[PDB]
């Protein structure tokens, strides 16, 4: 099973890369990190930065993240990255993408990795 | 000293078992996980499935806590439980539940771990 | 490179001194614990406790942080602690501190170890 961490790296990093090479970038990588298996991840964003640069922004700006949860952190510094987000077409299995690069914050939710249950809060 | 994870396991699950197998269930396990020995715990539940299927619940839909915090997660299936409520009469020494077998979505707190002090916020 | 828990256990924790052992302690202490390499950091506790008295509060009494992020507990017991705060005078790499002992609840903010990203919440 991979973990959480795992699955961030698979969908999020792309280290080897410094910006998107080309206007079809989202459709070879929506589909070769397996965005695409089974339905088409509507919008997803991969980080052209180390891996180390990644993970030491779970230490940086704490900022609530969409949901209300407090384990977001914003990157102190712009990072190069590149937006994928789903055409109006786009419909499994055939999914297309349009690409949008650009130098922005990120912000990223961290978690302990193994995350596990410590209370029973209810049953409903 | 027992860590968190391992208190919930001794606590909330019962793999071993489908559901309650009697009404004197709740007696007979919470006394035999400890429960009855410190004070009688007013109400507990306990999760018959598997511990990989709980762990992953730290995984499913995000949820208010009732404390507050923004660490709860709600199973997106329901899962067979054995709720345990004391008794009317229920009092130290002789502590007494009520067992009531159900189907319901749980929902669990979730930690690292180990969960560690990595600030100091203040004294008080 | 230095892991947030051991980044807190070298700013804040002091297990072999049950007290500020004098009013230079601070001074000697700030220097010591590389507070004042770069600048000198302006205020700074040390908890005269050990390690696992400190980890223990992790697991306590949950309050809010100063920042609003819901991963703060506080000690249930009051404990030995020296605040160092810079004097006005202080002024690197000539760092004054002011020491003060006092015995109190201390509040700290803990995360899994280790602690990394999980989502990617959104690009600012």
């Amino acid at each position: 099973k991979e973990t959480a961490a795992a699955k961030f790296e698979r969908q999020h990093m792309d280290s080897s890369t410094s910006a998107a090479s080309s206007s079809n970038y989202c459709n070879q990588m929506m589909k070769s990190r397996n965005l695409t298996k089974d339905r088409c991840k509507p919008v997803n964003t991969f980080v052209h930065e180390s891996l180390a640069d990644v993970q030491a922004v779970c230490s940086q700006k704490n900022v609530a993240c969409k949901n209300g949860q407090t384990n977001c952190y914003q990157s102190y510094s712009t990072m190069s990255i590149t937006d994928c987000r789903e055409t109006g077409s786009s419909k499994y299995p055939n999914c297309a993408y349009k690409t949008t690069q650009a130098n922005k914050h990120i912000i990223v939710a961290c978690e302990g990795n193994p995350y596990v249950p410590v209370h029973f809060d209810a049953s409903v």
